[PDB]
């Protein structure tokens, strides 16, 4: 059984060990934090993307057409699936940070507001990681799901098995990463985050040839309702923060003409749990 807290952003300082409780204690699995950003700010940013006065965000839009017409588009490169050098990732990350700061117009600033939230929920400093040669990681990416598009089932801790994670693994604790995201725009129907009770299990995955054959068996448990699940659909400006590192999750197919737009990434403890890093 998955357990998600629901509070308004005004209350976050009353939960100073929430991130510790999700990752280490595992007394619960996620939170909906209502109104981290005002509705007007979300609309403003959405309009920037739609009109094109987006601080150069459209210059780093990846349509992902090579992976079919059934997948999310993404502004900025997400680190998952990148080459170990991260050269393209770092280039797009710098642009993403610029454009994001421009669009939010400090009302409130995206990075400041998100860092404020994570700080309140942990009592710890919060930082965007720096690359081997001083490059900035991106704090977030924006995912765009048009009508009929979805995000296939996956689990966050698989990132640790990817070459792209080489550098981050020198900075992060061994524990679970969390996912965080905030809708900019929400669809008419569908586009729900579905989290399953099925957990990350590298011992079972290692007893297969490739990940496609293992994921087929994971898919069979999901399609047969063997695993318990909960669906979430946070509103614009609400943050959804959960143990995506541990639990398999997906975003259901978008229904209607109105696209689902979400800004977010991941977070995890530093080696000594004296700091939180966040990135996408
Ligand atoms: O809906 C999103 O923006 C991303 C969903 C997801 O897989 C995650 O938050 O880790
Ligand atoms: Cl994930
Ligand atoms: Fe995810």
């Amino acid at each position: 059984a998955l357990h998600f807290l629901d509070i308004n952003a005004t209350e976050v300082k009353k939960y100073p060990t929430a991130i510790q409780d999700i990752i280490i204690n595992r007394s619960f699995d996620g939170m909906i934090i209502r109104g981290v950003f005002p509705r007007d700010t979300m609309e403003q940013v959405a309009r920037c993307l739609e009109e094109g006065n987006d601080g150069g965000m459209k210059s780093i839009l990846n349509k992902n057409e090579e992976f079919g017409t059934k997948v999310a588009q993404i502004y900025g490169h997400a680190i998952v699936g990148q080459s170990p050098d991260l050269k393209d990732y770092f280039a797009s990350s710098a642009i993403f940070r610029q454009a994001c700061r421009t669009m939010f117009q400090g009302s409130p600033d995206f990075e400041e507001q998100v860092e404020s939230i994570f700080h309140s929920l942990s009592g710890l400093p919060v930082e965007i990681p720096t690359g081997p040669e001083g490059q900035t990681y991106t704090p977030a990416t924006i995912r765009l799901l048009l009508e009929g598009r979805e995000i296939a089932v996956h689990v966050g801790n698989d990132f640790l098995l990817m070459p792209a994670a080489n550098h981050l693994k020198t900075l992060l604790d061994l524990s679970d990463q969390l996912s965080y995201f905030i809708p900019l725009t929400v669809p008419e129907a569908g586009g729900e985050l579905v989290v399953y009770s099925l957990e990350w299990n590298p011992q079972e995955a290692s007893k297969y040839a490739q990940m496609q054959e293992y994921m087929d068996d994971v898919e069979f448990k999901i399609k047969s309702n063997q695993s318990q699940s909960v669906a979430y659909a946070p509103g614009p400006g609400d943050m959804l923060l959960f143990n995506g590192g541990r639990y398999y999750h997906r975003v259901s197919e978008v229904i209607g003409n109105s696209p689902r737009r979400t800004i977010g990434g991941f977070l995890a403890f530093s080696k000594q749990r004296d700091k939180i890093y966040y990135w996408s």
